[PDB]
């Protein structure tokens, strides 16, 4: 497969402010979504999802085709409770109806780091709506209960070396675990809508216990009331994770700067962008506009 992307048609920088523009201020106003985090931590883990789908090999999946879209994607099991982050979109979707699904669902978590107070991500637009025979098949997402090789060989696959994988990590700052849509229960720390380099600082500082959770799967859990999955936890038992983790909790500056690279990459791959398309766009905030 080649995935060419191809601006939607007449539309300018001026254009995907005004989106947004839009999933901010809905951001601003729906803020007691899941006790008072809001949506921003949901919609980074959707872009991320429909970007985790792409394999390197075939260059099928990715986020430039919309696939989440559809029913097959959509019900698979390791998407359980991003219905809320493609609900929130929806209204915003049917007021800008020119905007292709991949380019919405990827400026959503453009839109929440930014708003939450991380890195500028630089974007561009141009992915193409393809139909539902190119939606990938269930189960290329990554397990949970599994260790830092299991990790490494995963993200090899969308082409990921090991600071890129740490950097990416450093969202579970973000949000939290809910027993119900993945079977662990717990948040990664305090500020959890506010991005900052707080996943790091717990990884290395906190005491984490082992237990099983009420779902009977395994997740470290800290006397401070947070916990870590064994996916992250991996990352201070592998000697080379474990030198860029500190390497973070000691520069959050290196990590916002490495976090936008790996996250603008991420969205970005299976994607070819001819050398007559736009500059990557960096969109203002609602702040920087008064707004
Ligand atoms: C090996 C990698 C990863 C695994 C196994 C993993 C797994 C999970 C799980 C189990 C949840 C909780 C889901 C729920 O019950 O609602 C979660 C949440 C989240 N993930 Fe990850 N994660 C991984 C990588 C990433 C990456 C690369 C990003 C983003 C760049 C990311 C961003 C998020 C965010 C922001 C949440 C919070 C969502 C919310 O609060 O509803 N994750 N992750």
């Amino acid at each position: 497969l080649v995935h060419v992307a191809s601006v939607e048609k007449g539309r300018s920088y001026e254009d995907f402010q005004k989106v947004y523009n839009a999933i901010a201020l809905k951001l601003r106003e729906d803020d007691e979504y899941d006790n008072y985090i809001g949506y921003g931590p949901v919609l980074v883990r959707l872009a991320w999802h429909i970007s985790g789908t792409w394999d390197k090999h075939d260059n099928t999946g990715g986020s430039y085709g919309g696939t989440y879209r559809f029913k097959k994607e959509f019900n698979d099991p390791s998407n359980a409770g991003l219905q809320n982050g493609f609900k929130f979109l929806e209204p915003i979707h049917k007021e800008f109806p020119w905007i292709s699904s991949g380019d919405l669902f990827s400026l959503g978590g453009v839109t929440a780091v930014q708003e939450m107070q991380g890195p500028k991500i630089p974007w561009r637009c141009g992915r193409v709506d393809t139909p539902e025979d190119t939606t990938p098949d269930n189960g290329r997402l990554p397990d949970m209960d599994k260790d830092a090789g299991y990790v490494r060989t995963f993200f090899q696959r969308l082409n990921m070396n090991d600071r890129e994988v740490v950097a990416l990590m450093g969202a579970h700052a973000l949000g939290k675990t809910h027993l119900k849509n993945s079977g662990y229960e717990g948040p990664w720390g305090a500020a959890n809508n506010v991005f900052t380099n707080e996943f790091y600082l717990n990884l290395l500082n906190e005491d984490w216990k082992l237990e099983k959770n009420d779902a009977n799967n395994e997740q470290w859990d800290s006397k401070s009331g947070y916990m870590m999955l064994p996916t992250d936890y991996s990352l201070i038992q592998d000697p080379k994770y474990l030198s860029i983790v500190k390497e973070y909790a000691n520069d959050q500056d290196k990590f916002f700067k490495d976090f936008s690279k790996a996250f603008e990459k991420l969205l970005e791959n299976g994607i070819t962008f001819p050398k007559d398309a736009p500059s990557p766009f960096i969109f203002k905030t609602l702040e920087e506009q008064g707004l």
